[PDB]
């Protein structure tokens, strides 16, 4: 159906807008992007940088992943975010979610060759 890679993009690239477009905006992007579709992703990231500049995060600060592994790595500067939360409230099939903007580095699991990003592992 999709890729790895595509599958990151889906999930955690938004290059349309430099930050979230209204306090709604996680309800819209987390249904849109199929995440509540078999359950309420509860918690989830969106980047709202150029694909190119995330890529770029692979060739910078190796740091070990939450999982162990050490594929992960850390941007130097910080990127324009939206964590994505479920509300306390939330029920399928009826998914609502807090949207907090934010600026922070972004810290993304590598694969493959190309060499790209194709986890989401944390916004430190
Ligand atoms: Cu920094
Ligand atoms: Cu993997």
């Amino acid at each position: 159906k999709e890729t790895a890679a595509a599958k990151f993009e889906r999930q955690h690239m938004d290059s349309s807008t430099s930050a979230a477009s209204s306090s709604n905006y996680c309800n819209q992007m987390m249904k849109s992007r199929n995440l509540t579709k078999d359950r309420c992703k509860p918690v989830n990231t969106f980047v709202h940088e150029s694909l190119a500049d995330v890529q770029a995060v692979c060739s910078q600060k190796n740091v070990a992943c939450k999982n162990g592994q050490t594929n992960c790595y850390q941007s130097y500067s910080t990127m324009s975010i939206t964590d994505c939360r479920e509300t306390g409230s939330s029920k399928y099939p009826n998914c609502a979610y807090k949207t907090t903007q934010a600026n922070k580095h972004i810290i993304v699991a590598c694969e493959g060759n190309p060499y790209v990003p194709v986890h989401f592992d944390a916004s430190v």
